[PDB]
Protein backbone atom coordinates (compact mmCIF):
# COMPACT_ATOMS: atom_id res chain seq x y z
CA UNK A 1 0.00 0.00 0.00
CA UNK A 2 1.28 3.07 -0.82
CA UNK A 3 0.35 6.97 0.91
CA UNK A 4 1.21 9.66 -1.60
CA UNK A 5 1.49 12.94 0.60
CA UNK A 6 1.62 16.49 -1.09
CA UNK A 7 3.52 20.00 0.85
CA UNK A 8 2.86 22.96 -0.77
CA UNK A 9 5.62 26.05 -1.01
CA UNK A 10 3.36 28.71 -0.10
CA UNK A 11 2.47 26.95 3.17
CA UNK A 12 5.83 28.80 4.65
CA UNK A 13 4.40 32.21 4.75
CA UNK A 14 1.37 31.03 6.57
CA UNK A 15 1.65 32.84 10.30
CA UNK A 16 1.67 31.93 13.88
CA UNK A 17 1.22 28.15 13.98
CA UNK A 18 0.07 27.87 10.43
CA UNK A 19 3.41 27.96 9.47
CA UNK A 20 5.01 24.89 7.70
CA UNK A 21 8.16 23.65 6.06
CA UNK A 22 8.89 20.33 4.86
CA UNK A 23 11.02 20.90 8.25
CA UNK A 24 8.17 19.21 10.43
CA UNK A 25 6.55 16.16 7.88
CA UNK A 26 6.84 12.87 10.38
CA UNK A 27 9.70 10.96 7.70
CA UNK A 28 8.05 7.71 8.46
CA UNK A 29 4.09 8.89 8.11
CA UNK A 30 3.93 8.67 4.24
CA UNK A 31 5.88 6.19 1.52
CA UNK A 32 6.16 9.20 -1.18
CA UNK A 33 6.08 12.71 -0.49
CA UNK A 34 5.61 15.82 -3.47
CA UNK A 35 7.16 18.78 -3.57
CA UNK A 36 4.13 21.10 -4.38
CA UNK A 37 4.66 22.98 -7.81
CA UNK A 38 7.96 23.50 -10.06
CA UNK A 39 7.69 26.26 -12.52
CA UNK A 40 8.89 25.68 -16.29
CA UNK A 41 10.66 28.73 -17.88
CA UNK A 42 12.74 28.49 -20.81
CA UNK A 43 11.08 25.52 -21.98
CA UNK A 44 12.98 24.32 -18.70
CA UNK A 45 11.81 22.97 -15.56
CA UNK A 46 12.82 25.31 -12.59
CA UNK A 47 11.52 26.27 -9.50
CA UNK A 48 9.46 28.77 -7.95
CA UNK A 49 10.01 30.04 -4.67
CA UNK A 50 12.40 32.16 -3.61
CA UNK A 51 14.09 29.10 -1.43
CA UNK A 52 13.11 25.94 -2.88
CA UNK A 53 16.47 24.82 -3.23
CA UNK A 54 16.77 25.20 0.67
CA UNK A 55 13.42 23.64 1.60
CA UNK A 56 14.18 20.94 -1.06
CA UNK A 57 17.64 20.19 0.75
CA UNK A 58 15.05 20.17 4.04
CA UNK A 59 13.13 17.57 2.63
CA UNK A 60 15.76 15.66 1.17
CA UNK A 61 16.84 15.04 4.14
CA UNK A 62 14.01 12.97 5.97
CA UNK A 63 15.43 10.35 3.69
CA UNK A 64 18.40 10.22 5.68
CA UNK A 65 16.26 8.88 8.73
CA UNK A 66 13.70 6.59 6.24
CA UNK A 67 15.71 5.14 3.37
CA UNK A 68 12.42 4.01 2.44
CA UNK A 69 10.86 7.61 1.78
CA UNK A 70 10.63 8.69 -1.87
CA UNK A 71 10.53 11.91 -3.27
CA UNK A 72 8.99 13.83 -5.84
CA UNK A 73 8.76 17.66 -7.48
CA UNK A 74 5.50 18.43 -9.18
CA UNK A 75 4.53 20.27 -12.28
CA UNK A 76 1.93 22.74 -12.80
CA UNK A 77 -0.43 23.61 -10.11
CA UNK A 78 -3.86 25.78 -9.83
CA UNK A 79 -1.70 28.98 -10.34
CA UNK A 80 0.08 27.80 -13.58
CA UNK A 81 -2.04 28.90 -16.81
CA UNK A 82 -3.24 25.54 -18.21
CA UNK A 83 -2.18 26.98 -21.62
CA UNK A 84 1.36 27.39 -20.30
CA UNK A 85 1.36 23.70 -20.65
CA UNK A 86 -0.36 23.21 -23.46
CA UNK A 87 2.10 25.63 -25.40
CA UNK A 88 5.44 23.76 -24.26
CA UNK A 89 3.60 19.79 -25.11
CA UNK A 90 2.19 21.05 -29.05
CA UNK A 91 5.23 21.85 -30.31
CA UNK A 92 7.92 19.13 -30.45
CA UNK A 93 11.15 21.03 -29.94
CA UNK A 94 9.14 22.58 -27.09
CA UNK A 95 8.37 19.10 -25.08
CA UNK A 96 11.42 17.48 -26.05
CA UNK A 97 13.83 20.65 -24.63
CA UNK A 98 11.84 20.38 -21.44
CA UNK A 99 12.13 17.25 -21.12
CA UNK A 100 15.93 16.70 -21.50
CA UNK A 101 15.93 19.45 -19.05
CA UNK A 102 13.94 17.15 -16.09
CA UNK A 103 16.27 13.88 -14.86
CA UNK A 104 19.37 16.41 -14.12
CA UNK A 105 17.00 18.58 -12.06
CA UNK A 106 16.05 16.03 -10.17
CA UNK A 107 19.21 14.11 -9.86
CA UNK A 108 21.02 17.72 -8.68
CA UNK A 109 18.23 18.38 -5.91
CA UNK A 110 17.61 14.78 -4.67
CA UNK A 111 14.13 13.78 -6.14
CA UNK A 112 13.12 10.25 -7.05
CA UNK A 113 10.89 11.25 -9.65
CA UNK A 114 8.74 13.82 -11.22
CA UNK A 115 4.71 14.48 -10.91
CA UNK A 116 2.79 15.80 -13.84
CA UNK A 117 0.01 17.96 -12.27
CA UNK A 118 -1.33 19.33 -15.57
CA UNK A 119 -4.60 21.28 -14.14
CA UNK A 120 -7.25 20.18 -16.43
CA UNK A 121 -6.26 19.25 -20.43
CA UNK A 122 -8.61 20.14 -22.75
CA UNK A 123 -10.02 18.72 -25.98
CA UNK A 124 -7.45 19.77 -28.02
CA UNK A 125 -5.12 18.59 -25.74
CA UNK A 126 -4.90 15.15 -25.36
CA UNK A 127 -2.99 13.77 -28.34
CA UNK A 128 0.13 15.68 -26.83
CA UNK A 129 -0.54 15.19 -23.64
CA UNK A 130 0.06 11.61 -24.20
CA UNK A 131 3.08 12.42 -26.16
CA UNK A 132 4.32 13.79 -22.99
CA UNK A 133 3.82 11.02 -21.10
CA UNK A 134 5.47 8.46 -23.52
CA UNK A 135 8.58 10.81 -24.62
CA UNK A 136 8.94 11.91 -20.60
CA UNK A 137 9.29 8.33 -19.74
CA UNK A 138 11.41 7.33 -22.83
CA UNK A 139 14.17 9.49 -21.04
CA UNK A 140 13.08 8.76 -17.63
CA UNK A 141 14.58 4.88 -19.00
CA UNK A 142 17.37 5.99 -20.82
CA UNK A 143 18.50 7.51 -18.34
CA UNK A 144 18.38 4.95 -15.78
CA UNK A 145 21.32 3.27 -18.28
CA UNK A 146 23.80 5.71 -16.68
CA UNK A 147 23.70 3.31 -13.21
CA UNK A 148 21.16 4.93 -11.31
CA UNK A 149 17.80 3.53 -9.77
CA UNK A 150 15.05 4.40 -12.20
CA UNK A 151 13.05 8.18 -11.79
CA UNK A 152 9.39 7.90 -11.34
CA UNK A 153 6.99 9.42 -13.14
CA UNK A 154 3.50 10.11 -11.83
CA UNK A 155 0.16 12.24 -12.71
CA UNK A 156 -2.50 13.92 -11.15
CA UNK A 157 -5.56 13.24 -12.80
CA UNK A 158 -8.94 14.91 -13.12
CA UNK A 159 -12.10 12.76 -11.50
CA UNK A 160 -14.66 14.41 -13.76
CA UNK A 161 -15.94 12.21 -16.25
CA UNK A 162 -16.52 15.01 -18.54
CA UNK A 163 -12.79 16.24 -17.69
CA UNK A 164 -11.54 12.60 -18.18
CA UNK A 165 -13.45 12.39 -21.36
CA UNK A 166 -12.21 15.57 -22.75
CA UNK A 167 -8.24 15.84 -22.38
CA UNK A 168 -7.49 12.41 -20.87
CA UNK A 169 -6.32 9.40 -22.95
CA UNK A 170 -6.18 7.34 -19.56
CA UNK A 171 -5.62 3.73 -21.71
CA UNK A 172 -2.45 4.68 -23.19
CA UNK A 173 -1.14 7.04 -20.11
CA UNK A 174 -1.81 4.21 -17.51
CA UNK A 175 0.38 2.12 -19.25
CA UNK A 176 3.76 4.75 -19.09
CA UNK A 177 2.96 6.58 -15.62
CA UNK A 178 4.05 4.99 -12.11
CA UNK A 179 1.32 5.77 -10.31
CA UNK A 180 -2.23 8.14 -11.33
CA UNK A 181 -3.77 10.18 -8.62
CA UNK A 182 -7.18 10.80 -8.45
CA UNK A 183 -8.23 14.15 -7.72
CA UNK A 184 -11.29 12.72 -5.73
CA UNK A 185 -12.68 16.07 -3.72
CA UNK A 186 -13.50 18.67 -6.51
CA UNK A 187 -16.94 17.19 -7.12
CA UNK A 188 -18.48 21.11 -6.58
CA UNK A 189 -18.08 24.58 -5.31
CA UNK A 190 -19.46 28.14 -4.53
CA UNK A 191 -19.60 28.04 -8.85
CA UNK A 192 -22.78 25.89 -7.82
CA UNK A 193 -25.68 28.84 -6.19
CA UNK A 194 -26.21 25.90 -3.24
CA UNK A 195 -24.78 24.05 -1.01
CA UNK A 196 -22.96 20.75 -1.48
CA UNK A 197 -20.36 18.35 -0.20
CA UNK A 198 -17.22 18.27 -2.61
CA UNK A 199 -15.54 15.00 -1.55
CA UNK A 200 -18.44 12.75 -1.47
CA UNK A 201 -17.83 8.85 -1.33
CA UNK A 202 -20.92 7.65 -2.52
CA UNK A 203 -23.66 9.01 -5.20
CA UNK A 204 -26.32 9.25 -2.29
CA UNK A 205 -30.26 7.99 -3.20
CA UNK A 206 -31.39 11.48 -2.59
CA UNK A 207 -29.74 13.69 -5.71
CA UNK A 208 -29.55 11.84 -9.12
CA UNK A 209 -28.17 14.92 -11.52
CA UNK A 210 -24.27 14.29 -11.23
CA UNK A 211 -23.71 10.61 -9.71
CA UNK A 212 -20.72 10.85 -11.70
CA UNK A 213 -19.86 13.22 -8.89
CA UNK A 214 -18.44 10.76 -6.10
CA UNK A 215 -15.43 8.96 -5.49
CA UNK A 216 -16.90 5.49 -6.37
CA UNK A 217 -18.04 6.69 -9.78
CA UNK A 218 -14.89 7.84 -10.41
CA UNK A 219 -12.99 4.83 -9.66
CA UNK A 220 -15.46 2.48 -11.24
CA UNK A 221 -14.92 4.57 -14.29
CA UNK A 222 -11.01 4.81 -14.74
CA UNK A 223 -11.21 1.04 -14.19
CA UNK A 224 -13.74 0.61 -17.18
CA UNK A 225 -11.30 3.14 -19.29
CA UNK A 226 -8.89 0.95 -18.74
CA UNK A 227 -6.44 1.86 -16.03
CA UNK A 228 -5.62 -0.78 -13.61
CA UNK A 229 -6.74 -0.98 -9.88
CA UNK A 230 -2.01 -1.27 -8.98
CA UNK A 231 -1.66 2.10 -10.50
CA UNK A 232 -4.54 4.01 -9.13
CA UNK A 233 -4.51 5.89 -6.27
CA UNK A 234 -7.60 8.17 -4.08
CA UNK A 235 -7.37 11.54 -3.48
CA UNK A 236 -7.88 12.20 0.06
CA UNK A 237 -8.59 15.92 0.81
CA UNK A 238 -7.70 16.85 4.32
CA UNK A 239 -9.50 20.60 4.08
CA UNK A 240 -12.56 21.69 3.65
CA UNK A 241 -14.59 23.48 1.81
CA UNK A 242 -17.11 26.39 3.30
CA UNK A 243 -20.20 28.66 1.81
CA UNK A 244 -21.85 31.28 3.38
CA UNK A 245 -25.24 30.84 3.84
CA UNK A 246 -28.10 32.86 2.07
CA UNK A 247 -30.68 31.35 3.97
CA UNK A 248 -31.45 30.46 8.03
CA UNK A 249 -31.60 26.78 5.72
CA UNK A 250 -28.92 24.41 5.94
CA UNK A 251 -30.19 20.65 5.24
CA UNK A 252 -29.44 19.75 1.56
CA UNK A 253 -29.90 21.96 -0.99
CA UNK A 254 -29.75 25.33 1.15
CA UNK A 255 -28.88 28.32 -1.00
CA UNK A 256 -25.55 29.77 -1.01
CA UNK A 257 -24.60 33.48 -1.31
CA UNK A 258 -21.09 32.80 -1.89
CA UNK A 259 -18.06 31.22 -0.30
CA UNK A 260 -17.02 30.91 3.63
CA UNK A 261 -15.47 33.72 5.38
CA UNK A 262 -11.66 32.91 5.24
CA UNK A 263 -9.37 31.37 7.95
CA UNK A 264 -7.32 32.84 10.66
CA UNK A 265 -4.24 31.21 9.44
CA UNK A 266 -5.05 29.77 5.64
CA UNK A 267 -6.55 33.15 4.43
CA UNK A 268 -8.83 32.27 1.53
CA UNK A 269 -12.48 32.36 1.09
CA UNK A 270 -14.24 29.21 0.39
CA UNK A 271 -11.50 26.91 2.03
CA UNK A 272 -10.01 25.54 5.61
CA UNK A 273 -7.40 23.62 7.04
CA UNK A 274 -8.44 20.81 9.09
CA UNK A 275 -7.21 21.99 12.27
CA UNK A 276 -8.98 25.55 11.39
CA UNK A 277 -11.68 23.11 11.28
CA UNK A 278 -10.96 21.81 14.49
CA UNK A 279 -11.65 25.57 15.72
CA UNK A 280 -14.66 26.05 14.09
CA UNK A 281 -16.63 23.09 15.12
CA UNK A 282 -16.92 24.34 18.13
CA UNK A 283 -19.52 25.92 18.83
CA UNK A 284 -20.87 24.47 15.69
CA UNK A 285 -23.81 21.80 14.55
CA UNK A 286 -22.29 18.69 13.16
CA UNK A 287 -24.45 16.35 10.99
CA UNK A 288 -23.20 13.90 8.33
CA UNK A 289 -24.61 12.96 4.86
CA UNK A 290 -25.30 8.59 5.45
CA UNK A 291 -26.00 8.27 2.31
CA UNK A 292 -22.49 9.66 0.75
CA UNK A 293 -20.71 8.66 4.42
CA UNK A 294 -19.51 12.30 4.87
CA UNK A 295 -20.03 15.14 7.25
CA UNK A 296 -20.76 18.62 7.40
CA UNK A 297 -20.89 21.78 9.81
CA UNK A 298 -22.82 25.09 10.24
CA UNK A 299 -21.96 27.68 13.01
CA UNK A 300 -24.14 31.01 12.20
CA UNK A 301 -24.10 31.35 7.99
CA UNK A 302 -21.26 29.62 7.41
CA UNK A 303 -21.77 25.84 5.98
CA UNK A 304 -19.12 23.54 5.95
CA UNK A 305 -18.51 20.38 4.11
CA UNK A 306 -15.69 18.03 5.51
CA UNK A 307 -13.61 14.67 6.21
CA UNK A 308 -12.86 13.69 9.61
CA UNK A 309 -10.98 11.04 10.50
CA UNK A 310 -14.30 8.77 10.35
CA UNK A 311 -14.87 9.84 6.69
CA UNK A 312 -11.60 9.26 6.00
CA UNK A 313 -11.06 6.03 7.01
CA UNK A 314 -13.90 5.02 5.65
CA UNK A 315 -12.47 6.18 1.94
CA UNK A 316 -9.61 4.19 3.22
CA UNK A 317 -10.99 0.95 3.02
CA UNK A 318 -12.77 1.51 -0.01
CA UNK A 319 -9.61 1.50 -1.87
CA UNK A 320 -8.65 -1.19 -0.08
CA UNK A 321 -11.56 -3.03 -1.30
CA UNK A 322 -11.10 -2.16 -4.31
CA UNK A 323 -7.74 -3.08 -4.78
CA UNK A 324 -6.10 -0.42 -5.66
CA UNK A 325 -2.55 1.11 -5.17
CA UNK A 326 -3.15 3.18 -2.59
CA UNK A 327 -4.25 6.20 -1.00
CA UNK A 328 -3.33 10.23 -1.51
CA UNK A 329 -3.48 12.78 0.82
CA UNK A 330 -3.55 16.96 -0.32
CA UNK A 331 -1.61 18.75 2.16
CA UNK A 332 -0.11 17.85 4.72
CA UNK A 333 0.40 21.22 5.78
CA UNK A 334 -3.76 21.50 6.16
CA UNK A 335 -4.01 18.68 8.51
CA UNK A 336 -2.96 19.04 11.89
CA UNK A 337 0.56 19.02 11.34
CA UNK A 338 1.58 20.40 15.32
CA UNK A 339 -1.14 18.03 16.50
CA UNK A 340 -2.41 20.90 18.93
CA UNK A 341 -5.69 22.32 16.96
CA UNK A 342 -7.67 19.12 17.24
CA UNK A 343 -8.20 17.65 20.95
CA UNK A 344 -6.16 14.62 20.80
CA UNK A 345 -2.52 14.96 21.66
CA UNK A 346 -1.93 13.19 17.83
CA UNK A 347 0.19 14.84 14.90
CA UNK A 348 -1.26 14.48 11.21
CA UNK A 349 -4.63 13.25 12.69
CA UNK A 350 -6.23 12.34 9.43
CA UNK A 351 -3.16 11.73 7.53
CA UNK A 352 -2.78 8.84 10.59
CA UNK A 353 -6.25 7.27 9.91
CA UNK A 354 -5.54 6.37 6.46
CA UNK A 355 -2.74 4.65 7.49
CA UNK A 356 -3.72 3.00 10.39
CA UNK A 357 -6.62 1.48 7.64
CA UNK A 358 -3.69 0.70 5.15
CA UNK A 359 -1.77 -0.91 7.58
CA UNK A 360 -4.05 -3.10 7.86
CA UNK A 361 -4.79 -5.59 5.47
C1 LIG B 1 7.36 30.92 -13.48
O1 LIG B 1 7.76 31.32 -14.74
C2 LIG B 1 7.17 32.53 -14.96
C3 LIG B 1 7.44 32.81 -16.41
O2 LIG B 1 8.75 32.36 -16.63
C4 LIG B 1 7.74 33.62 -14.08
O3 LIG B 1 6.92 34.75 -14.35
C5 LIG B 1 7.40 35.38 -15.51
O4 LIG B 1 8.79 35.30 -15.80
C6 LIG B 1 9.27 36.54 -16.35
C7 LIG B 1 9.79 37.64 -15.40
O5 LIG B 1 10.91 37.32 -14.61
C8 LIG B 1 8.13 37.13 -17.16
O6 LIG B 1 8.76 38.02 -18.04
C9 LIG B 1 8.28 39.37 -18.38
O7 LIG B 1 7.19 40.22 -18.09
C10 LIG B 1 7.34 41.58 -18.44
C11 LIG B 1 5.97 42.27 -18.57
O8 LIG B 1 5.15 42.29 -17.41
C12 LIG B 1 8.19 41.84 -19.69
O9 LIG B 1 8.61 43.18 -19.59
C13 LIG B 1 9.40 40.93 -19.86
O10 LIG B 1 9.97 41.10 -21.14
C14 LIG B 1 11.42 40.97 -21.15
O11 LIG B 1 12.08 39.76 -20.82
C15 LIG B 1 13.47 39.86 -20.69
C16 LIG B 1 13.93 38.82 -19.69
O12 LIG B 1 13.11 37.68 -19.81
C17 LIG B 1 14.05 41.22 -20.35
O13 LIG B 1 15.36 41.08 -20.78
C18 LIG B 1 16.26 40.82 -19.68
O14 LIG B 1 15.96 40.05 -18.54
C19 LIG B 1 16.77 40.30 -17.40
C20 LIG B 1 15.88 40.30 -16.15
O15 LIG B 1 14.65 39.68 -16.46
C21 LIG B 1 17.73 41.52 -17.42
O16 LIG B 1 18.79 41.22 -16.53
C22 LIG B 1 18.39 41.89 -18.75
O17 LIG B 1 19.09 43.12 -18.68
C23 LIG B 1 17.31 41.95 -19.83
O18 LIG B 1 16.70 43.23 -19.89
C24 LIG B 1 13.53 42.36 -21.18
O19 LIG B 1 14.14 43.54 -20.69
C25 LIG B 1 12.00 42.40 -21.08
O20 LIG B 1 11.56 43.07 -19.92
C26 LIG B 1 8.91 39.51 -19.76
O21 LIG B 1 8.00 39.19 -20.80
C27 LIG B 1 7.48 35.92 -17.84
O22 LIG B 1 6.76 36.18 -19.02
C28 LIG B 1 6.51 35.39 -16.81
N1 LIG B 1 5.89 34.25 -17.50
C29 LIG B 1 4.76 34.35 -18.22
C30 LIG B 1 4.72 33.79 -19.63
O23 LIG B 1 3.73 34.82 -17.76
C31 LIG B 1 7.57 33.27 -12.61
O24 LIG B 1 8.50 33.98 -11.82
C32 LIG B 1 7.89 31.83 -12.35
N2 LIG B 1 7.42 31.60 -10.97
C33 LIG B 1 8.31 31.75 -9.96
C34 LIG B 1 7.86 32.02 -8.58
O25 LIG B 1 9.52 31.70 -10.07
Amino acid sequence: YKLICYYTSWSQYREGDGSCFPDAIDPFLCTHVIYSFANISNNEIDTWEWNDVTLYDTLNTLKNRNPKLKTLLSVGGWNFGPERFSAIASKTQSRRTFIKSVPPFLRTHGFDGLDLAWLYPGRRDKRHLTTLVKEMKAEFIREAQAGTEQLLLSAAVSAGKIAIDRGYDIAQISRHLDFISLLTYDFHGAWRQTVGHHSPLFAGNEDASSRFSNADYAVSYMLRLGAPANKLVMGIPTFGRSFTLASSKTDVGAPVSGPGVPGRFTKEKGILAYYEICDFLHGATTHRFRDQQVPYATKGNQWVAYDDQESVKNKARYLKNRQLAGAMVWALDLDDFRGTFCGQNLTFPLTSAVKDVLAEV
